[PDB]
């Protein structure tokens, strides 16, 4: 299933969609106590890397935070920022940043 969640510049906020791809994560992981996964954040380039760093962590908090309201055990997450030193698309526009912008549900 879908294991990334993305996010618009300077921005933390979910939507519905991803409301929708977490939703799924919420029920598996309820169904499977022994699943974890880290909920890895990112951001494009723009910015300093101190910067971020905690904008990556305020977008895995996001993606953490709903899975836990959802009744997701707190045990079986694990949420982590790179900032933007751990990008999917090197490339220096728009098309490579929205990429980058995201979370990552990886599982163990």
């Amino acid at each position: 299933a879908k294991r990334v969640v993305h996010f618009d510049y300077d921005s933390s906020d979910l939507s519905t969609e991803d409301y929708q791809t977490l939703q799924a994560h919420a029920q598996f992981l309820m169904a499977n106590a022994n699943s974890k996964v880290a909920l890895t954040g990112h951001t494009d380039e723009r910015g300093t890397r101190e910067y971020n760093m905690a904008l990556g962590e305020r977008r895995a908090k996001a993606v953490q935070n709903y899975l836990i309201t959802s009744g997701v055990n707190p045990q079986q997450l694990e949420a982590v920022s790179y900032g933007k030193e751990a990008p999917v698309n090197p490339g220096h526009d728009e098309s490579a940043w929205k990429e980058n912008r995201r979370v990552e549900i990886n599982y163990e």
